[PDB]
């Protein structure tokens, strides 16, 4: 029928758009994962050095 | 009409798919929230210890 | 045709719903960006002070 066909054009087309919204909304999640994951690696290295020196201190006494 | 019906099959079906893309794109946001929120709790505890010891140091003089 | 019209009601309507799922799934990403970005600025300031004092220590010897 013209229904069946319209109806299954919606089916196909919607299914491809769930898929699209997901792919893209994940992609922006991963933009800002990559953006705070960076500010962390930089805190971890600044803190690494802090543990280094304070191992050096404990050891002088 | 056959329009009205097709048209409102699209209505129903699309509305359920906005809903789906959201639910899932939130769910992946929460996968990677849970994944960096962890690396933080581990920096906070490593830093907690650093504050502990440096309270101990200040106090020795 | 009634197809063409139904078909292009789906077209319009779906396109507006990709757009919606995105806008909203980005908006929740930005809710929880803003929420861990905060816990970081608070670790950076707690750590700033730690670098301050340990510059003071190195300098006393």
């Amino acid at each position: 029928h013209t229904l069946k066909t319209a109806n299954s054009y919606t089916d196909v087309t919607v299914s491809n758009s769930t898929k699209k919204a997901i792919r893209e909304s994940n992609q922006y999640t991963d933009h800002k994962f990559h953006q705070l994951d960076n500010r962390l690696d930089k805190l971890d290295t600044r803190l690494l050095k802090l543990l280094a020196s304070s191992a050096a201190l404990n050891s002088l006494l």
